[PDB]
């Protein structure tokens, strides 16, 4: 092969007392070590497995863990390698953290990429435009699953998207904005989507046979306690709502300063909105800065288990999507347009709004940020140790904002789902390029959901039959407050009546992965079973006696 | 003992070919028979287990079919011989269905009472008020766990409504009626309650070993199809809504007819309210009509497994007792009180309403029904073979109605929980007494819930939440409607926040046989896990050679 057999890589910065140490342990358990010279102030350590009878136990040791909590190529082989290293010395062997104690001189662990595997994959699908259910399984036996995941959801979220961009279309040239067809289907759309993935995502870990792995808890390295009182850590939660609470007047005070420089500008064609562009065109690197914040919180917040850090850091990321993407579009919809007669005489200083402002407003919020951003085995390992290390959690967010976009403030204007697809499209196989080229290569981490972003889709949906049919009544054809509470009433609880029949009536259909493994195991039990298989009384003693 | 060691009791209804084929059914299997005289035209097959070591097989049999799904005194060798009467013939043994198919002359097969235990504990519980946990493990011991779940969850809902009755008491004499303290607390109580119990089944469920017995589903005998398919039945289950609302009609005709009969006596001190008392001491009679038909109505849907028939059950009584018991409330609530203006001229036939009104209905429909309602061993088998058949089915409703109307319109009376707790401390002990001498012995059947009768207790607060502060803004103190559909929005969705934080602080604590099951499979694991435990690689063959 043109790797020469190496397993892992193991980079050392720096004296010789910590180093001993770590052969020690990497030859305790069945190890193959190699030592080389680093960039300039480190050391490579290649490692492999030892003899063919180390890799068999290791493989039996790792299925037995597996099996004690209910979860019973090359990735697996990569797998049971990997946790040959990490996992404490009780469990596996040598537990070594990558740098957090006892192991500060350990700069990173990482496999080497195979150059003919991703050359053969980026030409064979650099024009298809929809990856077969055997080229997700190549994105599988390299890379793992917590990646083939990723793919298939992106895979399956391109594909659903070519309803309303059809119909988004059809309801421009026929009916208009404002409709109210076009809301009820899109309303209907987005509880389909979300019902439908959660049901393929059991097809697909019956079939990438990582069932139950969401409860094998792990544990975060950088916890410091060993326990930590659970009611410290609930008084340092509550830092996040002053913190909030300051983004969203630090953006308030920004937009209404746009609304104060349009009408400056207007009243002394198309440069009116000016102000407005520069702010739309200037979201992402001020959503960028908050993201730190909530980065830095939540590393302060002292969470043990790594599943829980995750769902803190999506939890916070959320608000910060929220507050930095739809405020804009809901302080000019429900503050602004309806309210133009007491807050223009106030925003005109230095003294001198139909609802198409409102439609210009979701124009240049989903369309501005997208057009203004459009030997010899010794120097290969050497490069390939000073590239980036790559993350999904940075491409969902993306989808979770047009997501939103489309279950809130679509009725606006029509061509939004256009105006994704078409995003969508040009930048197609463009992640796929950046992890096989720019970025090291991840260990084989498995997964059994994409993760708590899926919990976010349905929150959006559920504000979205409020949103979106609050401005259906407000601005079609005196806005009458009953009447407006009594839209919003009908149609959050029509969405969640329509939710609960379209989850009860897909619970149904099975798809054809979930059956040949219940097939399976009907069969094995079936198997197993057949294999297996005083006077009162003394009156009729026999069978035919009490017959008789 | 007093009993013959007589495990089970066939009774078999008359010709001579039948009963062959059923004592040799029951001879295959290890089982032995003594046949003597019915009552008059019937015959008794008693039935124990033959030697010692076909009780081993058929222990170990049942056994391995309960490790095969997920699940692994008396009602244990009770339960493991009646699995080898019913369960069909390639699994178990002699597939006997009571009279449905093949087995239409075999009429019930029943367990004996022990006459011992049943005194010695209607003795020692006639004067103690509450049960401790040695005495639920005796009502688990014998009756199985079924029985055992209804009774402990009993006694924790008469546990906890010792609170609304202390609370209400002090809420009239100091605060009267239509209060926000008292709407406030109450509300947070019904949270509370159900959030608890949702535990304490998980900690009795470990306790006694039956975790998992919700997943085997069992068949049905009156099944008829076997495949029948799942859309002739999607069509005969809307049969349900021209019923509903030909039963609303039906109720509301009789309801605006006491109101005018009310108006017209009148016209012409407490005789006044003659029509009113005469109809809501008469529903548990025309409510045990409508269940009749609901019973009917599930019989025909065809469904095949029991736990399936059971659900459907649940879902008919509760639209019935909905329909029956708060429909005469709302019907003057929210129709006839503020609308008293344009209903009374219409009313008043041949022709000749304060909010106190609303305060005398809640109390003629929660008192009215409550006060107008206040040798040796063949004979006795012979006797007991004649009593009825008993059911947890008639006893969860009546505290469904309960809890129903302390969920919803509580504020305008609030010694409603005192008239409750009074009629549930009168009647304490009488549904064991009914189970041990008027009733005969059930199979002792697991359980892991108390069933869907759950998930109603569930909606009756999300629409109390509703009910319940729609009419402290309304009779406080012009209803001025935005107001009305302001209050509503904001007391719905502080319910749903409420109930997601009182759920989630309750997952923390964990109840004492929690705990030592999860210590005890920790430690069964971990005592597992510690009993199983190319000229590129030729530079440095060894381990102190690559740290020199
Ligand atoms: C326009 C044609 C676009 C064809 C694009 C294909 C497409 O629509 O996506 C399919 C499902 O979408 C969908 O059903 C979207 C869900 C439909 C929800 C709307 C139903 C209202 C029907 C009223 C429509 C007429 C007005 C995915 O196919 P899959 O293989 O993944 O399964
Ligand atoms: O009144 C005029 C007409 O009102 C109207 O058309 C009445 C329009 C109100 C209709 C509400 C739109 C329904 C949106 C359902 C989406 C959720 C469904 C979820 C189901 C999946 C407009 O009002 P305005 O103040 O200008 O005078
Ligand atoms: C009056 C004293 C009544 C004493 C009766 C005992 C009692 O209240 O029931 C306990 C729980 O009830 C309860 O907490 C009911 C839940 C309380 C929900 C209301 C909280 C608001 C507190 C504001 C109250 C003051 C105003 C059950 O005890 P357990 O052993 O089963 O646990
Ligand atoms: O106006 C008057 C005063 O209104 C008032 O007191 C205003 C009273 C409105 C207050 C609403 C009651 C709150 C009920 C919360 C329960 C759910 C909470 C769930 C949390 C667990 C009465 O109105 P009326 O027409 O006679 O003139």
């Amino acid at each position: 092969q043109e790797n020469h057999h190496v397993d892992y890589v193991i980079r050392f910065n720096y004296a010789i007392k910590k180093f001993e140490v770590l052969l020690l342990e990497l030859s305790e358990v069945g190890l193959q070590t190699e030592v080389r010279q680093g960039d300039e102030n480190s050391l490579f350590v290649f490692v492999r497995a030892a003899s063919k009878k180390k890799l068999k136990r290791a493989v039996y040791q790792s299925r037995v863990r597996d099996w004690l909590y209910g979860v019973r190529s090359e990735a697996e082989r990569l797998l049971v390698i990997y946790h040959l290293i990490t996992v404490p010395k009780a469990e596996g062997g040598a537990g070594i953290t990558p740098r957090h104690g006892e192991w500060k001189n350990v700069d990173a662990i990482f496999p080497l990429h195979d150059e003919e595997t991703n050359r053969q994959c980026m030409r064979e699908w650099s024009k298809k435009t929809f990856l077969s259910t055997e080229d997700l399984d190549r994105i599988r036996n390299t890379f793992g699953e917590h990646v083939g995941f990723y793919f298939a959801f992106l895979q399956s979220y391109f594909r659903f998207l070519m309803f309303p961009a059809a119909f988004g279309f059809s309801c421009w040239l026929l009916l208009g904005s404002f409709s109210i067809i076009y809301t009820v289907v899109n309303c209907l759309w987005c509880i389909v989507f979300i019902e439908y993935w959660k049901r393929q995502e059991e097809d697909l870990s019956c079939r990438w046979q990582t069932k139950g792995v969401s409860a094998v808890h792990e544990k975060r390295a950088e916890f410091k306690p060993g326990v930590f009182p659970a009611t410290k850590r609930m008084y340092r939660q509550l830092l996040q709502v002053p913190f909030a609470l300051l983004a969203a007047v630090a953006l308030g005070a920004i937009i209404a300063t746009c609304f104060a420089i349009e009408i400056f500008i207007s009243e002394v064609g198309y440069l009116v909105f000016i102000p407005t562009i520069l702010v739309s065109a200037l979201i992402p690197t001020m959503s960028a800065v908050l993201l730190t914040v909530a980065t830095k919180l939540n590393d302060y917040e002292n969470y043990e288990t790594q599943d829980a850090y995750k769902v803190a850091l999506t939890q916070k990321i959320f608000v910060v999507n929220f507050i930095t993407s739809y405020l804009p579009i809901i302080l000019t919809a429900f503050v602004y347009v309806p309210f133009a007669s007491r807050i223009v005489p106030y925003l005109d200083v230095f003294h001198l709004i139909n609802p198409d402002r409102l439609r210009k407003q979701v124009i240049y919020f989903t369309v501005t940020a997208q057009i203004v951003g459009f030997a010899r085995f010794l120097t290969r390992v050497r490069n390939e140790a000073e590239l980036e290390d790559y993350d999904v959690t940075d491409d969902l967010r993306e989808m979770c904002i047009q997501f939103g976009y489309l279950a809130l403030f679509s009725p606006v204007w029509p061509l939004v789902p256009v105006s994704f697809l078409i995003n969508n499209w040009v930048e197609l196989r463009s992640d796929f390029f950046k992890i096989c080229v720019e970025c090291k290569r991840p260990w084989p981490q498995r997964a059994d959901t994409i993760g708590p972003w899926l919990d976010s889709l349905g929150f959006l949906s559920w504000v979205g039959s409020i949103t979106s049919s609050a401005l259906v009544y407000m601005f079609s054809n005196t806005i009458r407050c009953w009447a407006l509470l009594l839209t919003i009433f009908f149609s959050e609880h029509l969405y969640l009546i329509v939710r609960y029949a379209v989850r009860s009536a897909l619970a149904k259909l099975e798809p054809p992965n979930t059956r040949r493994e219940r097939i399976e195991r009907f069969m094995m039990r079936k198997r197993y079973l057949d294999t297996v298989l005083e006077r009162f009384w003394m009156r009729q003693r026999g069978w035919k006696e009490s017959a008789e």
